[PDB]
DNA sequence: CGTTTAAGCGGTTGCTAGAGCTGTCTACGACCAATTGAGCGGCCTCGGCACCGGGATTCTCCAGGGCGGCCGCGAAAAGGG
């Protein structure tokens, strides 16, 4: 856990454990654009998810 | 293969169902004798189907009566010597 690298999709080719970076982006990056997007977002929510 | 989730194990807390044991008794079924009426075989008779004799009913055939055609036949009109 001290050897962690910021690293990028064209950096990384093609390792072991690619999908759970898949799986990671997909789910936090839409449902996070989503709580963001959505007009029906409450403050008890956002802070709560924050 | 990554992720979630529910099985598995251990734990609570009280009550109730159920197995096991002991005890009592009472209705219920085995058992026996006398009896008799429901089952099995035969015997008799009717309902219905069928066979036979008799009578009524409709179809086919043979003969008589009348009419058409032939068979030369025979009386009669016209021509010839």
């Amino acid at each position: 856990h001290l050897h962690n690298t910021w690293e990028t999709y064209e950096s990384i080719g093609q390792v072991r454990g690619l999908k759970r970076l898949d799986n990671y982006c997909k789910q936090f990056i839409i449902e996070d654009q989503q709580v963001r997007l959505d007009p029906y977002v409450t403050a008890e929510d956002i802070e709560i998810m924050d």
